[PDB]
């Protein structure tokens, strides 16, 4: 009934929107400003990356180069808001995310790193173990 | 295969970015830079609009108060480029639109004046007048 033209479309439409935001909030980190980009539109994007009819086109069109760009540090080294370290956090963890997906991204890089991340919070480090845990059995498992 | 939260939510998204991008438009003609919101996004805008799985919400949802927007004149009173209109005169076309959505948009306002606007190509002001007839025809029939 959402013609697989339109999936695809809407799919490649939030990637590149998801860049566009990167781009922009590193940019005004780099000219010592606020980034609102990514604290703007991460609840309505995060709502959108869990589509369960977008999810195996997202996955396929490599959205989670995109997820981790948002989890990585800005320019000065400071870490995104820690509301979108935790709900893309919750995004991966709901995810059908499979081995192909991971040894393609390098998003288990940055969740790994999280996990022992000593400014990270108890609760977010949890999270990024626990989703650590759950990919080591996907790539593991027979 | 689209959650009936999902299809609303990818279509309140799709308004509000009409609207942000008419909004920023206007701005800059305003200030005398070139307009170029609307040309860079009509394509991609248009195929979503035209997607069957979406239309219904998003006519519910008024987003013909936003193509509207997007036909009506800049600030200092130019239009918008020829690419844009023709484009969106495709996109009512092909849209499912009936009684009811006109009845509550005055986008066909705006229609009517392209088809008889003198300042208008004779595909352009064609095109409108199929479209006025066909409404005429919506509004009319037992
Ligand atoms: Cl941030
Ligand atoms: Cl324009």
């Amino acid at each position: 009934h959402m013609d697989p033209g339109t999936v695809l479309e809407i799919s490649r439409s939030l990637k590149k929107r998801m860049q566009d935001i990167l781009k922009k909030d590193n940019a005004n980190n780099l000219e010592g400003r606020p980034a609102t980009g990514k604290i703007e539109n991460v609840e309505e994007i995060s709502d959108i990356l869990m589509s369960k009819a977008l999810q195996e086109s997202l996955l396929d069109e490599g959205i989670l180069d995109e997820i981790k760009g948002w989890l990585e540090p800005l320019p000065d080294k400071s870490m995104p808001n820690i509301k979108i370290r935790k709900r893309l956090l919750d995004v991966l963890k709901t995810m059908k995310i499979h081995k192909e997906h991971l040894v393609t991204s390098g998003v288990g890089k940055i969740v790994y790193f999280y996990s022992i991340n000593p400014k990270e919070s108890k609760e977010v480090r949890a999270s990024a173990k626990a989703l650590v845990q759950k990919w080591t059995n996907e790539v593991f498992k027979p």
